[PDB]
């Protein structure tokens, strides 16, 4: 199954553009929040939804800032997700997940792009 | 407290430089084993290990192609210790803005991991 | 454009396996050279390469090995490719133009890559 | 010789105190301009600077950001002074061969980061 995640901090931000970007790439259940994306210990929503993926679904987000604001956990909640056999995709990055490179190269490729995303999320919220 | 780990795939590498290398940074029970670092079935020499440390420890290893040449079972071996509140010193790199810092001291422990396995396979 | 440039320091290597890969990416004007690949100083055909590229055209080469054993010189190269606006592209990592979907994390993407290869390849001449 | 290098978009920004932490780090000559990171195109007395610096000197900064927000040109200049070695401190940021990569890494993430917010 495909599943995705949405968040917001305000109503100040485009929550419809959002919600229709990832219904786009083929969300078909959704999981909205509204919080800081400061961290997941206190945003239970997204810890349903990270329980009601199994093996084989898949995760949206818009991006990574709407995973989290924190380096340490969103890091730390993409090896669940990897652990878990669930493919995390990002719709603002549509191609990280296609390359058929090298398979080794791809893996570490895709982990400093994630890494990166998520430095620049929690550097962001200063 | 220190708890340090060696390998070798032969006895034709100088194991006694590792175990030196090890000592010197003040390792006090450390693991040996002889076998390739393909996997980690093959090691519970390690499993032993991981199993030894609690909380403010250190695991120690002369290098990363020491502890594994798997890019996949590395990282989650540093993830192990990581989730532990493990800290991961390696004897050849040795790293001892905290943010910046650490993003670094990941992305050059998976470039070790990586290039790890890039050996073996050439 | 297609410009291509191959290398070796020793007959032990198999020569034709880094000239038959240049020759099938389209390349229309190939040159060889012989020389240690620890300095660029001393390698003229690889310069003379360099002085005969333009605008708009297309450098290739195997790898990053291939164009030097020496990050700050291998590095210098690839930015005189910048400079002189001529992409450079791998033959050996088959990665693409356009990693991810954003023309600056692709710019750090591609730069990453090149100077992580570049280190290996003084990492084994070491 | 260090010589260094301010730059600010207005004088609303604390220019003084950069100034402070350049002459700190031993910033003997400096050269100050007003105006946005954007580009080099319209910043001509980092042109001076930039020509100004030789072989043996040294090129500082507050911070990356100071220097540029375009990551194609900002990277440019770290190798323009790479080739008339001169080497480049950061005040914000003060085995040999990680060094290089990991000092020019370094350098392209700020360098992101700071075309990121422009």
């Amino acid at each position: 199954m495909i599943i995705g995640y949405a968040r917001v901090s305000s109503l100040d931000q485009n929550l419809e553009r959002q919600l229709e970007n990832l219904k786009t790439f083929g969300a078909e259940k959704i999981f909205t929040e509204k919080q800081s994306g400061k961290s997941i210990e206190n945003r239970p929503i997204l810890q349903k939804a990270l329980n009601f993926v199994e093996m084989g679904d898949r995760f949206i987000v818009e991006s990574i800032d709407r995973l989290g604001r924190n380096y340490n956990e969103v890091i730390h909640t993409v090896n669940y997700l990897k652990d878990k056999e669930v493919q995390l995709m990002i719709t603002s990055l549509p191609m990280m997940n296609e390359v058929t490179g090298n398979p080794l190269l791809d893996k570490f490729m895709k982990d400093l792009i994630i890494q990166i995303l998520a430095m620049v999320s929690e550097q962001e919220r200063n």
